[PDB]
């Protein structure tokens, strides 16, 4: 019999691409994979499918749902979490995605697949799959570490037993001592309690225990203690099947070919954040002052006066799309500046590149602790304020940036970080090849889905 | 009017407490329906009509056909008490699992606000969910047992021993509690049988998958395990017991002639299966001990000759029904010999009578640890072998029994056990009266069921 798994990601680029990669890993084991998307997001999937769909390359099916943008008052064409800018739109966007339930229940009634893999943001997907005795898996797109850290913070609230914004508290139970401050947690949890965000997080975490289990885009060997903590202490059924990006395995490259090994800083934040002019200026002055050679990807009043001229040949600025994977895997790259989103952290680990960690929002401050204090392949830029809005007060200055750029390239422990990063790269590829922890966990998941009655 | 359906397994120890819970719901103006089978209906009918006429609200019964023939049981075998021997218990569980069709049909028809389903129906969660009905789990046991089973299942302390009698501590517990493999069921520790191990797995997983757990305990009795169950093991729970207390001749006249705390009550229940060689050893122990006793035996090769004559002053035997509650509450009773089933333990705590603990099966060896090592209101008879079958080889001898009867009446700690038992009695009645922990928790549960959306 052929097994059928439906994939239901939230319309955000950082959930969608890893969800596609999971679909491909299932397809490559002779499982029918269907992804549910919306019409204004379909182009993203259909590009990657035709790109990936060469010789071999088993078939990935698409099902399109109508997103009720107008029904909840979203400006028409807002079908993506990236377009929900401001306090106002994010709350309408979630009421938006919650009204996809009717369509999901209809599609599952009709197709009766063997399993639903639904985004963390659809906690109600468990109840929906259950109506047809279909097992539902949760996919978050983050580290075991973050999944554990959020859950012990939610349950033990260690931040209610401090008095000031900067007072450090330990994460309880953890097999490593991890200190955070309130500034690093979202302002709803600690300052002015908003029921909406707090309920939303409650139902997401409760869904990890309510559902059949969790798919995790990590490998056992990367964070063995949190892969265990998540399953034992916090009692989740889980599989680690990542890094899922390794499934299907330029002008700046020619530039890089001319340079010494481990000599270039790559800076790329992604389309996650909006980079404001004053922040870009301070980054520009830091790069010049540091002396380090650099490739800087930006998504002209914000460049210092002589900048383009004075860095000609020690520095490259790219506007828009860079071939990120190829640039990170190049021998010339010695470091990677990032916001510590899990997709970006994984591409650093996989390329074996140490990281300057610039956490902004979501789970990024926990990812920064994994990278800097446990894996020890990174250096903090000094950003410590959780925020989905970008205020002038939170702009990180030249001196802080410059200190991190120097430390990640020519600091005492720079070479050590580089070696630790090279080990994790070798472990990552080994996990996903036959006999690997992540290959095996995927085999065990599929077997268990076959046997489910 | 709010409507709650109660779906207990056909075992006298689940059924009676389930009726008492239904009465507590009725007394707060909730429509209570209990699902039973036709050969079990008489048990509920008796307790209803005896308790009713007193004006107390009506409890409805719904009968399901038990598929005895479909799974190869006798047509007369509608009760876990008739499934005697290795073979029949397995058919009995296949039996009760085929009640799903009828439960789904009845819930579709009647649309109640909540399903309270026995621990043994883990599938009842998905069945209730099909009609967006919350499902509560009811076990009939202590917080201690619920915690102990779950810590033993997850942290497997028994893999690290080498012999059947080697003591291991229960992990994470705030008490040091030492058990041996002999005290655990033979499937979990010796020859791993998928059936009993899968069944236990799905029961424990249902505590987290369902809306929450009703617990027939009071907070004050085991405050540490009431907390551990909710926090460490992350269950939503209400403690509403002892549910026994909601409601509230020849042997009494006999007892009136005796000293305070001078009589041992022995009653295993009419549940219990006592073989003749076991009863003989109990008889010789009672004589040799010199202690006064009332001994209730289930409805004569097992009595020594002239037994009834030689004990005419000191000792009374009752065949069949005894007014158990009235006998245990009488001033003359100084001890209670019982099997450490939670219903029995609760009638000891509630009468304020210390116990000789005779664990046989289910959760009883964990209950025995609570009573002897944490509440310290009991003395073990020295049964340490978990078994659903009663073999002549495992019979507990006169010498062991006689030692426990002496120990519970005139041993070192006898008076202290008596005092500790009297404190727990006072706390038990306080818990279920208005303002009590158990009255409150029931009010909060009902409120939360009203507000369910
Ligand atoms: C099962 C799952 O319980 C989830 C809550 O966990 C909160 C803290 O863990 C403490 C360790 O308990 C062990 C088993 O845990
Ligand atoms: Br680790
Ligand atoms: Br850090
Ligand atoms: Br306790
Ligand atoms: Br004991
Ligand atoms: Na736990």
């Amino acid at each position: 019999q052929q097994l059928h798994v439906v994939f239901f990601p939230i319309m955000a680029h950082g959930h969608m691409i890893p969800t596609l990669d999971i679909a491909r890993l299932f397809a490559a084991r002779n499982v029918r994979a269907t992804i549910i998307t919306t019409p204004l997001n379909a182009h993203t999937f259909t590009k990657a499918i035709e790109m990936g769909k060469k010789n071999g390359s088993p078939t990935i099916h698409l099902e399109l749902f109508k997103f009720p943008a107008q029904d909840v008052g979203l400006p028409e064409g807002c079908e993506n979490l990236e377009q929900a800018l401001g306090s106002s739109l994010i709350e309408k966007f979630f009421k938006g995605v919650g009204l996809l339930r009717e369509q999901l229940e209809a599609y599952l009634e009709k197709t009766r697949p063997n399993c639903l893999v639904a985004d963390m943001f659809f906690p109600w997907a468990t109840d929906s799959a259950a109506k047809f005795n279909i097992p539902r898996l949760v996919f978050h797109g983050t580290s075991f570490f973050s999944l554990c850290a959020l859950e012990v913070v939610r349950l033990y609230e260690p931040h209610k037993n401090v008095s000031s914004d900067e007072e450090l508290f330990s994460l309880p139970l953890f097999p490593h001592d991890i200190k955070m401050m309130r500034l690093q947690l979202p302002e709803d949890v600690w300052k002015h309690e908003k029921a909406e965000g707090k309920t939303r997080l409650k139902l997401i975490k409760e869904s990890e225990l309510k559902s059949y289990g969790v798919i995790v885009n990590s490998f056992y060997e990367l964070e063995p203690n949190y892969a265990e903590f998540f399953r034992k202490e916090l009692g989740r059924r889980a599989w680690n099947i990542g890094p899922v990006s390794l499934c299907n395995r330029h002008e700046c490259l020619k530039w890089l070919n001319s340079k010494k090994k481990n000599s270039v800083i790559y800076i790329c934040f992604g389309s996650t954040a909006h980079q404001i002019a004053p922040q870009l200026y301070e980054i520009a002055m830091a790069l010049e002052a540091s002396g380090q050679e650099f490739i800087w990807v930006v998504r002209d009043s914000w460049l210092p006066r002589g900048f383009e001229q004075r860095v000609e040949g020690k520095g490259l600025i790219i506007r828009g799309w860079a071939p990120q994977v190829l640039i990170l895997e190049h021998e010339a790259i010695g470091a990677f500046v990032t916001h510590c989103g899990w997709n970006s952290t994984l591409e650093g680990i996989t390329a074996g590149v140490p990281m300057v960690t610039w956490p902004i929002f979501a789970e990024q401050f926990y990812n920064e602790k994994l990278v800097n204090q446990i894996l020890k392949i990174g250096v903090p830029v000094g950003a410590n304020k959780w925020s989905r809005e970008t205020s002038i007060e939170d702009v990180i200055k030249k001196d802080a940036i410059e200190k991190a750029l120097r430390e990640i390239m020519v600091g005492d422990e720079a070479e050590e970080r580089r070696s630790r990063a090279k080990k994790l790269k070798e472990m990552a590829w080994k996990a996903v090849e036959e006999g690997g922890s992540s290959y095996s966990d995927l085999s065990a998941l599929i077997e268990e889905l076959r046997g489910y009655h």
